[PDB]
């Protein structure tokens, strides 16, 4: 397609306010205690794959909500420990959970986890529907930080860091979050709360400045706010869900990101906007780059798959 | 648009043998007896709005699984006991609840209410996502019977006709179903599981022939089972999920309708395909009408207006 | 869909000057004279609806040109006289004169008409077409005042509340014009043109502000201007059509209302663009209220229901 | 795009019944009637035009209703007299009279006349608009033959041919008629109607088989029939408006052509499907040859130009 | 459709700075100095066509790369020399060569040559695929100006040029070139690149300001360019690319013609953007008239077809 | 989408004859005996490639017409000598040369060589274009079958395969072949013309069948076939353009396959019709194996990867 955000050179210095509530810090604090309470009773269950020199499993453990999150898992077929990867994906785009992907990755030497996000491929999410919502996963449990969909996705993410460093074959010392879009989301939100990671690379990362992702997107599935709105439109209503929105922004979890940041974004995208990417990135105080790619969208860009290859290897693998 | 199914006379004999598995009476029997363990507590709050000669309230229930189910009901104000309609609506097409049509319900004479949706709209949805679904709701729990969201909603829809036949403001002997897609395919289902719907006025039901809809559709939502598959591809998959769908299609419920039923249908509807409408009122065993509307779609017919209040008044109020 | 025109902070100040000619007022009084000079020997036909508590009808009159205009007349089954509203609908939208609509009116308590536009539905256009026109009713008659479309439509508007208030259950000191999108435009107009109405609510209002509409709308039925301009394009031919509009404008007509204004706008409207309404509006010269939704386009809005009754009940049934 | 109606072998031997009424005959000799009425009163206006070789004049001549019909009118700057060509225009598809095109023409060795159809550029329409009609001219008057829109423009088609022959410049004896579309339909009609013609040459001819048209079009104008049901919906109403159809479907006039035509038809038509255009020819009992272009849909087709050039010149030049 | 480029108020003045490369001057030399080496030997073949007054030919000649380019080729059946027009068409946009429009300029009186372009229609495009391009002809050997497509494109318009003049028949003082989108551009460059035009007539030109031309269009065939780097991603490739395009856009080239140009922009055309178009425009320094055609986009304007046939039968026919 | 070809039982039987010319064996064999007249002279250059475990280049070589065919060769980075890969690309999707996937087959264990296709990435065309084509390389050259584009593609993958396997470094004994829609067309037609590939994979292949594909197919390229005979309409030509593809349509060289194939189509697939493919699969006489999946289109399916990956292994491994 072609351009229709802000300028790059505007782009370049797009940082808008926080939008963080006052008791931001101490939801996330409470959040993470609860989290804590739940026994992450990791199992692996190995599964049949057509390669040589690696073993994959299906990896199931306990979360927020006593919640069985499951994924893909990799492991180079060698005596470790090895680095690690933890893979998140992208918004009802994961296919059967890309094992592939997956048995790639630890072929590239890293014991991957590829985490399934609950309600959208094979985890399950235990927290209800308090209040009704508008198609998808966007709007359950808006209208309150502690029902909202993401606190239970945000608080997998985080135990799934806890869990593959338990394991004696990774070196907790090396590993990565990655991931696109609902992905690059997480994969910030990881590394803001969790001093696990060691190195994060985004693409076009979702769920950043969720006020200027609402006028500007043009494709869904932020727009899933936009039909919640038009299906519940008290006033009251919509003030109520972008604070709750508030608290999962990564543009205000972005300033606890401690290590290295590497993200992408295509000036096409009318998905992720630019501006909303540039609004996260511009709130990373730690060592990033953002490479932007002029004539890609919200797609997957073969130079930038370059870069993330070399940054983990660099990072990683030193 | 344009023709686009089966010609008419091939809809008129179109009549696809049953799918109900061998459990099927016993699932439903277990069904309604798992809803008759929460005791309804029915909750009758006023709210002001402007219009004279009618009485309004928000009414809210509990039903399966614990969930509270509200929305809005609307009494001729004059003294009952009056005849009853029962309206469910369209999947993820309730906005604010439709209060406006409740009051104009009220006002041709019915004590009316319009149930919300569990998850959709207002009422809560305490069913969990067990397996992880694709986009929406059609999928969520499809690998189970007892987990299937449909479940939850049947029971809410029965729970309704309950609540509202036990007002001493309602005449229970004369209480209608109507609804539209979602809405006419719930309008079936409550008259097959409960014996207090007195008429029922279905426009093109969904939920209806799943074979055929998904090889038919051109149009959501139908096509949320595809996507699933896509997502899911195990065969054994794909055929756990036919199978708990067969419990809760409507033309598998039809044979047990015993009151009379006036249906509608749009023939160039690419939602709800006419082959699966015809399909429904095939399996219906009792006083039936199918108004066939050619250059309609899946939308409003005025004409189907006319002949749905005309029907309702002539059993309802004679 | 997304926002589009000029910002919300723009829009409330954006105020074209007038575009109305040096004779715009002798037309509308010479227009006014010729209708007088047409009896209007309304009848009333009554009509079988299935509902109690509401008398139907079709009424039909002679206006302008000699011409036939009807619609659906409904009142409630009581001693009058009674508030009353006329309906103006939208462009080439009335499918079979909204019956169903008129009737729940009456419900409400108002002795309600529902004026059919000429050549559009049911209602007779007498005018000819003088000079070729585009696709549709929009530049019929365009190159002269005096064979306008509009010029004839617009005195039927006037023509309908003369005709209503004449009634014996109508109280005329009680009756409301309302209408959407080019039922908003006929709402205005009427209120500009006839001392009859006592308050007006319209919705997202077309025929405003035209020389920006063709520039700025995205979607049918302003671009039939633009459609001509291709069709016949000297230049002499698109300024004499933009003159003739001109006198048809309701921007130019707005300040001649005297009586309260509810009108609603959604920001996603590419049809009736909200530059267009917000020039309309601030044109008004009169109690009004604007009611912006930013996340409706073109079409029904829950909310604003809610106002048009609250408004009308207020000063109607005072 | 590709390949929609019925296959080759097949639409070679549709033929569909013709559903003229027992009064066709007498409605069409009443209406050559009421045209005679009128006196033609011809009016010539030079135009100044870029190009040597040949004179342009505006025509403009009294037809039925006594309607101001025009076109430009192109003859060659040799003495006379010359064969003429009368064209017909597509619906809605004149862009200021094709006066380049017509100029072309007599450069070729034609006087030639475009008529503009009444209505829908220059040329007026003095019918009025009886009952109200979907959006276009295809319903206008379509409750009775006698106000139906193609009456006037039949008349007017017949009467172009009456002041072209009348001319002294003009061999009456090789006068050829030939239109696209809506002006193949006009060209077909004229032929039908008036023993003027020596030879006619229709591109893909609309107005035809309108039972099967409106369930076969996938793109107007055909549709607008469908509309005008959507809006009227009364039973009575479609039975009657099919039936003044039948009075101006070219497949029941095609038994009265009995000069050389020449027609064209593109598989992939979806204006003027194929079936409609076949059912037309297969109706025509004259020297007739029907090309079909496998690759081309509703278009200028450059071999069939090259065919009808060839065609004209045979017969109106030797 | 409707307005997207800037304002008119802003095209009038729109003008970048010229992006020709130091070598630009020498490069247009050395590749006019070798087609110089290719003998042209010209072979006229006559054929049949359905037309009085004119004589019709595909000429076919011999130009850089030694590539055979061929047309149609048609001529007053009259004693000249006569003027002539070499007519180019637009970008994959020849339908057998338009042999009817060369038939109808020959018509006008002039002797006419419609050069089809080497590789898209007929003509021999005997340079190679260096490396590999996107899907269409944009991006063919763009990495050099020596293998880019548009190089032998170019050069065959000029030799066209000197083939016509070359002809007894042919008043070589009186030669006009035209031509629409890639048309326009090949008519500029025509015109920079020879003194044999006399007069230039260029519709919404092709090949200009492709720097703006990239991030602006919406439509195909510059989009192939971004296309081609999204496919071939090195920064380094990017900027070879525009620096090779900067040999041909016509902006460029601009201030070479010395005689009268005629040009034409619709405001809605999303295919050559109205400001690339007044980039071309405000370069060129010499007698020349911009027509800006408000409701038109990319396509056939009629009022522009009266102004080319009275530019050029002023000027060729003085 | 949904379902639009033949039916699974129809498919599974349709097997059209043969359109092979009774030189079809002759052209292959001149075809092959002007490659063997080209000395390979392959090139290999070291590639930096942010990975362990395998060694990357950049493989160059000459092929028919002296052309240098390129892409990017990826080796596990132990002592082979190994199985090996010669992998396919999509027509017009290879982004620089999907380096990143041809490393990944390298750590799974194969020798693997990305072909890039000449003229469309990286690789160099040197035929020419000998009469002008429709936009894209399908038309190209198709009047005669030693000038059509698949001519030198075709000799260009049989050469791939001689070069890889002349590697010390490679098990010629072990050679797989695989590709998707082009690539799956390649595959089989090196398979066909090659006795060196031991296995193949093809998803569903393309150059298949090509009656049916261009009346059957609803998005490209198939349809840049229809778009050349629209601008060149000579029946001749089709006739001659049809006669050139059957020699390069797999169906016709799929009887020469004797190795194992596993293929795959997905029934809503609009560019490789289901029927296309069932018929080039019909017309295999070898062990094989095809994948049929009802919900996936031209697309990547994640279950087929597992099944090729088996395959694979099974045969090149063991």
């Amino acid at each position: 397609m072609q351009l229709f955000d802000l300028p790059l050179d505007q782009l370049q210095t797009y940082k808008p306010e926080k939008t963080a509530p006052k008791d931001f810090s101490e939801f996330w604090k409470l959040s993470l205690e609860e989290l804590a309470k739940v026994q992450a009773e990791p199992d692996l269950q190995p599964v049949d794959y057509p390669a040589d020199g690696v073993k994959v499993y299906r990896l199931t453990y306990k979360s927020f909500g006593n919640a069985r999150i499951t994924g893909w898992y990799a492991v180079p077929d060698k005596e470790g420990p090895h680095p690690a990867i933890v893979k998140y994906h992208g918004y009802n785009a994961s296919y059967d959970g890309e094992i592939h992907e997956m048995v790639n990755w630890a072929l590239h030497g890293y014991a991957t986890f590829g985490m399934l996000v609950r309600g959208q491929q094979r985890s399950e999410d235990t927290s209800i529907s308090p209040h009704g919502h508008a198609l998808g996963w966007m709007t359950k449990g808006i209208l309150d930080k502690d029902t909202y969909y993401y606190r239970g996705v945000y608080l997998d993410a985080v135990r799934a860091l806890e869990v593959i460093s338990s394991f004696d074959e990774v070196d907790e010392t090396r590993i990565g979050v990655t991931g696109g879009s609902q992905g690059g989301g997480l994969t910030i939100a990881a590394a803001a709360l969790s001093d696990i990671p060691k190195a994060a690379v985004a693409d076009y990362p979702y769920l950043s400045n969720f006020e200027r992702a609402i006028d500007v997107a043009l494709e869904q599935p932020y727009l899933e706010i936009n039909s919640f709105f038009r299906r519940n439109g008290s006033p009251e209503t919509e003030v109520q869900a972008m604070k709750t929105l508030s608290y999962f922004d990564i543009m205000n979890l972005a300033d606890r990101v401690k290590v290295p940041v590497l993200m992408s974004i295509g000036l096409i995208d009318k998905v992720t906007p630019p501006s909303t990417v540039f609004a996260a990135y511009n709130h990373l105080e730690t060592k990033k780059e953002l490479k932007v790619y002029r004539y890609f969208g919200h797609e997957y860009i073969p130079a930038f798959q370059t870069e993330k290859l070399a940054f983990f290897k660099q990072i990683l693998k030193g």
